[PDB]
């Protein structure tokens, strides 16, 4: 009967796909909870265990600019958007796993990228080949779930607990932006010719990946002011990956060189063009309600072009 309410505007907003989880930290695991209750019911955790379940998952984000504790729970809010306007599309396994998933997604990021770990050698490149940051987070989220009294799951069977675990395990793999060119070349073939079926295990898989790759790039679909600083934090992790390969004694894509910040207006245009644009017209033709992500989106695109014309 302990029913979390949230202030009049952020009750309201929160429904919407741009909401902004704004800068009180303290209030962010509450958030987190009412998203949790709305979206599987009041009933699905036991809140005691999912409390302290969401402080050791804070406890373990980095305080890097980008991939820190605000992104795992902005990443969340977009999946709960996604869940509340698809009502009928998944099932109570999907809603649980897909919260906590989006809520783990990037657990213990040092700020580098797959590639950087892999030139400088670290020892999770030697680990995990393919997707090694990714595996990592998985791992991490395994490792929380097994502390005593952090078990959310322990009501569910051996086989749902496993079911559950799966689709944690793959949605978080799906958050390795290497993965989603293919993934969503393979969408968009079976949309068109009208070889997509949802009751098929595996392209409920494929969907699910695309709603990670979408939820984790919500920052381009917020209002312009957000998408805006946003892009500063972004770049200020690039950046010190850059400074990182340069140490190396490797010259760093244009992305990530600081010495090129005059370029950021156009490799932005290029990312919408390449990687944003396409996914969110993906989602939307597969689950028409994300329309309003697509918008932001292109919305977002056509401030980037001002910005270039001054
Ligand atoms: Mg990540
Ligand atoms: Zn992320």
């Amino acid at each position: 009967l302990m029913q979390f309410t949230l202030p009049v505007r952020l009750c309201k907003e929160i429904e919407l796909f741009h909401f902004d989880i704004g800068p009180f930290e303290n209030m962010w695991p509450g958030i987190f909870v009412y998203m949790v209750h709305r979206s599987c019911g009041t009933s699905c955790f036991e809140l005691e265990k999912l409390c302290r379940f969401i402080m050791s998952v804070k406890k373990n984000y980095r305080r890097v600019p980008y991939h820190n504790w605000k992104h795992a729970v902005t990443v969340a809010h977009c999946m709960y958007a996604i869940l509340q306007n698809n009502h009928t599309l998944f099932t109570d396994l999907e809603r649980k796993g897909l919260l906590i998933a989006c809520l783990c997604h990037d657990l213990d990021h040092r700020g580098f990228s797959n590639s950087y770990l892999q030139k400088f050698d670290h020892p999770l490149a030697a680990l995990y080949s393919t997707s090694t940051m990714e595996q990592h987070h998985f791992s991490q989220t395994v490792s929380i779930l097994q502390l005593e009294g952090h078990n959310i799951f322990s009501t569910l069977s051996s086989s749902e607990y496993e079911q559950v675990l799966e689709i944690i395990r793959k949605a978080i793999i799906a958050t390795d932006l290497a993965l989603y060119f293919g993934n969503r070349k393979q969408l968009e073939e079976m949309y068109q010719t009208g070889s997509l079926n949802l009751n098929n295990q595996s392209h409920r898989d494929r969907v699910i990946g695309l709603m990670m790759t979408a939820c984790d790039l919500c920052s381009v679909t917020k209002l312009w002011p957000v998408t805006k600083l946003t892009a500063n934090d972004i770049y200020a992790e690039f950046w010190a990956e850059g400074d990182e390969m340069k140490k190396l004694g490797i010259q760093p894509i244009p992305m990530m060189d600081r010495d090129k910040k005059d370029e950021v207006p156009q490799g932005q245009l290029g990312f919408y063009n390449a990687v944003a644009i396409p996914c969110y017209t993906t989602l939307t033709q597969i689950l028409p309600p994300t329309e309003p992500l697509l918008k932001a989106c292109r919305d977002n695109l056509s401030q980037w072009e001002k910005v270039i014309r001054g």
